[PDB]
């Protein structure tokens, strides 16, 4: 485990789910990993289990928590090589009339502005290390998703912002890339399914959304992140799809509330 | 009907299906339309019905038919403003081991090289008119399709070649664009469905592949083509999707022969 | 001029630039056009010149202005067929350390949340009319842009949100599409150039960014919008590029502050 | 070096350039590498230098050479885990009127049909091993390139065919992915530059096409390939861009033969 030995890595939302899979991936590569999370429980458990990981309580929507996160990372470890902006939320399914501008703003604070604020504060140090930024976006930023207008918007912004940052930071040799996971089996996925009338039917539909026939694992996103940080030196501004092929081929897109005619009038 | 008055337009495969929808769209816009088709029946019927359309028998895989097509178009009408490369075939569903290199080559001759050969012979005249090329590709060139390796490859080539041509021909102000239809209800679609064990179930699945809940119509591709030729003067090298949103959102991609686990092991 | 006769169309930011080009395009197609703009001068001039256009002062970042815009549109004209979310701003060039979270939020309010709020309030009426939404995004949402992190992010969100809306609204047959202009010669473009040390050198570089060798015109975006509203009935969730081919081919991407080695060490 | 230990890997065109970089990457990961190349010199040198690599003379455009390649690979090593279709050619710059249908066909034989034929013959064994296919396409398949219509077309086909194969082979858990390199410093790149009036000016323009300010290295493509084969188990049908960001941001796209107006008429 030496492909990223000695590098200092900040992972937001690293207490569980994809974040924890990324923390473990970088630890196994030899990095010093600073777990940023608003929830103490998961981070402390990872901090105690993994020696290379330390936990720093930090809500990325609070400018002062993030400034303290960066300040403590430099003071305690002297450098910063990689920022993985993973902290993010997916609300329950909401139709457009079931969304509010206030909830949209709240979601932007977390999914977009938290990623922006940490990136900006980290860039002075990433420039000195010739480090790199990895944003965790989502496939639905590229292809849309039903009943998720605010969420889809925040992820479209993250993917685009990744490319803008890659252009701004290329003169320092600082790479900025993003991973777009499709359906990854995580506590978030499980919690959203548990809100549905038939949780396991929902999970099964999520599995059938991939030609590979399953959801991904946090560990597979984690391997994608370590590859971007440690072995993708000619990649900047890319969108690495970790989706099981969900974007490929024809599927079933007409919804249960969507008027569809019988097959004797195929084109209306 | 004057948005493309007086322009000379060649439409390959214009005897039926999307081609005929494009012929009718351009005729209604005021163009002189040369129907190129290997089948006399459909072209002659369109030629007789539509005064602005004439029919010239031409198999686009035969270099001499195409050279005669261009030569006759200039001799009879003095100019050439728009080439719509629409002639193309989709074979029945074939697994990769059910394809041959020889059939692939045959399909390349039609779907790709016929489009290439007419474009090359037309370019001297398109340059004088500051005309434009419109290639009919397919959505599956961008997202893939099951059981269609040779077909998907030819359409990936057409879409890419469209962009290469747009770069080569931009110094003459000749635009080169493509339309990528998804599922369009045509005689080709009907013939392929009729080979399946349950034709109407197949048609219905094709309808459900779109969030809009239906297949498109040749007339809707035809309107897209007239827009590209007549009102899209700042568009070159674009891929205009006419797909009903089939590429959007999560669907059902794990095939009936694809081992999928029960939802108690969601990520393998 | 009848391809959109009798339809009621709201165009935000319609007082000048691309917005005015869209207003004129829809008026010429026969629509009733409600010009929404925060600046009275341009809207009143268009309102007085064009009979089919009326002006309603409205700042799209103010929820009450938008609610009054929709309320007045229905009260005065009885229906709503098309919403063109065009109001938007591009700040001067700013490096990431020259951006603030507060300016980002302000830009999100205009470029994203104003588009969201009007869309949500309009959807009850668009559903009754089977109308459609057209968002004006930008090419840089797809490919990034230097010195424009907040702007690029807002446009990435708009493009993605377009696709989410297309999925949510497809059961009503309401289409939701976006246009991504590249470099369009507008007062905004002129004002940004005028901030540069060499305005005309900047304009010239903007012209050279396109294989076609020029910037686009508001009228060309306007024609793209009328096509989406009136003749693209099988298009939903698409990104219509109006860019002159700026995304095509290799160009010059290493910036004047970017360390580039001599050509005797080509790969570092 | 154990991330791909014991796997049998066929690399076409592995004698030099990107192919050799991929051979070395897989050897260092522990694989048994079968170098396929039409040129004995480079392959024999790699075979002798690297113990895990053996060389089998094979022209991928000859169906019998490929059938013998697969037959010998199984007979000598009992299995097949990964096929890297890298063999390919880029002709010198050719305008469309400087291309022939015959040269296009020749280029399709190598760039597309050689990749197709080996893939088809390999699939029975890849299915037993749950292996994977990696195609080396190109960025210009996605964004076009000037003076390269036949080349661009072949790479558009490869990228699309990759996605079709990913759908067909997902029920066996066989992944099919592609890498799209941008400008990689290779003997091919050097040979093409040496045909230009100013080779080093050409190389320099190739370096300036990337925001990172350099071309990539075969080793960086090689690391991307090992990642796809060994650690990307939830990726299928993806296009992994190894391009230095060449696709990002605005550049200089109006060619030296392209009429461009002075900046006092910016939009024509
Ligand atoms: N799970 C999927 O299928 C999926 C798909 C696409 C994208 N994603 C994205 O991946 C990321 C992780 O998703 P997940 O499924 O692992 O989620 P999760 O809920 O399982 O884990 C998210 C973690 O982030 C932390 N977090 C949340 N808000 C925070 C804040 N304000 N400050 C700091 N930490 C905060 C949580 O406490 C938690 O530990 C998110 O950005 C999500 O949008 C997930
Ligand atoms: N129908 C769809 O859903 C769909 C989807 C995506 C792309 N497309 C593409 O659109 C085009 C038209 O498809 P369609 O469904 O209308 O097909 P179709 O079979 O209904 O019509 C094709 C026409 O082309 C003619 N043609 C065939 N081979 C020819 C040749 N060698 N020379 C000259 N003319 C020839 C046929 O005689 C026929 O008139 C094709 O390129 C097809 O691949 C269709
Ligand atoms: N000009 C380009 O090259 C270009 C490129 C890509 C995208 N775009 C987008 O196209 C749209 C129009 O751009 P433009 O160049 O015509 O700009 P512009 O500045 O010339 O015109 C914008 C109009 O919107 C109005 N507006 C601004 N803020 C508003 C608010 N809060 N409420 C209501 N109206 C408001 C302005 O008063 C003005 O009339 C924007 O969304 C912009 O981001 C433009
Ligand atoms: N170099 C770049 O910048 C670049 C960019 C994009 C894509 N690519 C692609 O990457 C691949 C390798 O490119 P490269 O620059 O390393 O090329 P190269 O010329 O340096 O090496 C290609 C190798 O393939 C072998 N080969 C050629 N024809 C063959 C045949 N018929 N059968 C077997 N082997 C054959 C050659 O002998 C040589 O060893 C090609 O597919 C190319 O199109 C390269
Ligand atoms: C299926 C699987 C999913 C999902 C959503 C779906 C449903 N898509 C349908 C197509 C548009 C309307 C609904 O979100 C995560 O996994
Ligand atoms: C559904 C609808 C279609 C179609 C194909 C399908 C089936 N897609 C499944 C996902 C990959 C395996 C099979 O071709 C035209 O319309
Ligand atoms: C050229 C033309 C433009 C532009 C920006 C550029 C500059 N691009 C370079 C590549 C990345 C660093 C800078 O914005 C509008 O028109
Ligand atoms: C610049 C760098 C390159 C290249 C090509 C170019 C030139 N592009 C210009 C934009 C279209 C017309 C010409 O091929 C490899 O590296
Ligand atoms: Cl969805
Ligand atoms: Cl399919
Ligand atoms: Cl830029
Ligand atoms: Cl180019």
């Amino acid at each position: 485990g030496t492909r990223y030995a000695g590098k200092v890595v900040v992972v937001t939302g690293g207490g569980r789910g994809i974040g924890a899979g990324i923390v473990r991936a970088f630890v196994n590569s030899g990095a010093r990993v600073v777990i940023c999370d608003k929830d103490e429980s998961g981070g402390r458990a990872l901090e105690q289990e993994l020696p290379g990981a330390v936990f720093i309580l930090c809500d990325v929507t609070q400018e002062d928590d993030v400034k303290t996160l960066v300040s403590e990372t430099i003071r305690r470890f002297g450098r910063l090589d990689c920022v993985v902006n993973n902290a993010g939320h997916h609300p329950p399914p909401q139709r457009p009339e079931e969304t509010s501008a206030q909830g949209f703003r709240q979601l932007l604070e977390l999914n977009l502005l938290g990623t922006y604020t940490l990136t900006k504060l980290a860039l002075p140090y990433l420039r000195k290390s010739q480090g790199n930024v990895i944003n965790i976006s989502s496939l639905v930023g590229a292809i849309g998703q039903a009943q998720a207008v605010p969420y889809v918007a925040t992820k479209g912004a993250v993917t685009a912002m990744t490319k803008a940052l890659a252009l701004d930071e290329s003169p320092y040799g600082v790479r900025v890339n993003c991973i777009s996971p499709g359906n990854i089996w995580t506590p978030l996925w499980e919690e959203l399914a548990a809100l549905m009338p038939d949780p396991r039917a929902t999970i099964r539909e999520g599995m059938l959304a991939q030609p590979l026939g399953r959801m991904g694992q946090p560990a597979e996103v984690g391997a994608a992140a370590v590859f971007l940080a440690s072995e993708a030196n000619f990649c900047t501004g890319i969108e690495l799809l970790v989706t099981g092929g969900a974007e490929l081929g024809y599927g079933c897109k007409a919804s249960r509330s969507t008027p569809v005619d019988a097959p004797d009038i195929p084109s209306g």
